[PDB]
């Protein structure tokens, strides 16, 4: 229910990847169909998509006779550009990675954790290990430092270069060296585990794993207010205006009125989500 981050407990299964929620509308029962977003984005035709054979998946969805929609597996964005399908009246519901334009009918879900089932790649077998993060947050939360930076400023500049030139020099600042590795991974969750803080900003997409990492994991993330964000503003996220000005004192009184704030953690268990799609059936 509504509770403090600090009293957060995680079994095996509740974690959010979109393969969980993918897998979830594969059961046409439930009535959802999920399209990754390059086909919504570079369609063909105005109503008319297919996911191409992506997933093994080559069924043609008519949006016209779609109940529920739900986009992911991309950094591609909902915006404007996608207006015609959002007026289409049979839709009920889209839920949708980075929601990037204000109307009720779209529901932004969490990027969650990387999908660690995505066919050839090692990269995404290490960092989509759920059992590890799961390990981390079992053992004692001993605080070494105030925030954790991580950051490939590669992924999004105009944000991340500024997190890095600002704070990279601070004592209250660990900084991060990733591995891509089984130990690198673990490592990588122990460093984070021990701080009250950890840099989240927006990557190639505006969601990124790091928000969600960090938040199952008990250590509060740092995100740049975004529409992206709007509908997270009941998880305990730090939401700044901008990356100029973070002082000790800042973090500190911020920890305090997070910490002693009640939250929806039920919105990091993907059971939540199961049930807010077959709540539009
Ligand atoms: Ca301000
Ligand atoms: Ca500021
Ligand atoms: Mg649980
Ligand atoms: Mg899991
Ligand atoms: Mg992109
Ligand atoms: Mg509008
Ligand atoms: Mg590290
Ligand atoms: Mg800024």
């Amino acid at each position: 229910g509504s509770m403090k981050l600090a009293e957060l407990t995680l079994e095996s299964d509740d974690f959010i990847t979109s393969d969980k929620l993918f897998n979830f509308c594969k059961s046409t029962i439930f009535g959802a169909k999920y399209v990754k977003t390059d086909f919504i984005k570079f369609r063909q035709y105005q109503y008319i998509v297919s996911n191409c054979g992506w997933r093994d998946d080559t069924d043609v969805v008519f949006l016209e006779n779609t109940p529920v929609l739900v986009t992911g597996h991309s950094d591609y964005d909902i915006s404007e550009r996608e207006i015609d399908i959002i007026r289409l009246p049979n839709i009920r519901a889209w839920f949708c990675q980075n929601r990037n334009i204000p109307h009720p009918k779209v529901i932004s879900f969490p990027l969650g954790i990387t999908n660690k089932d995505e066919p050839n790649s090692e990269i995404h077998r290490i960092i989509g290990n759920t059992d590890r993060i799961l390990e981390v947050s079992k053992t004692p939360k001993e605080i070494k430092n105030l925030v954790y930076m991580n950051i490939t400023v590669k992924n999004f500049p105009e944000e991340r270069q500024r997190i890095v030139d600002l704070y990279s020099d601070k004592s209250w600042v660990t900084i991060g060296k990733g591995e891509v590795s089984e130990e690198g991974h673990r490592k990588f969750l122990e460093d984070m585990y021990a701080h009250k803080f950890c840099f989240a900003p927006r990557g190639n997409g505006i969601d990124t794993h790091r928000l969600w990492e960090s938040l199952y994991l008990r250590t509060i993330p740092i995100v740049k207010k975004h529409i992206a964000m709007e509908q997270f503003t009941d998880l305990p996220i730090l939401f700044v205006n901008d990356w100029e000005n973070i002082t000790e004192e800042y973090l500190n009184e911020q920890y305090d009125i997070i910490m002693a704030k009640d939250w929806n953690l039920d919105k990091l268990k993907i059971d939540y989500w199961y049930q807010k799609i077959l709540e539009y059936s």
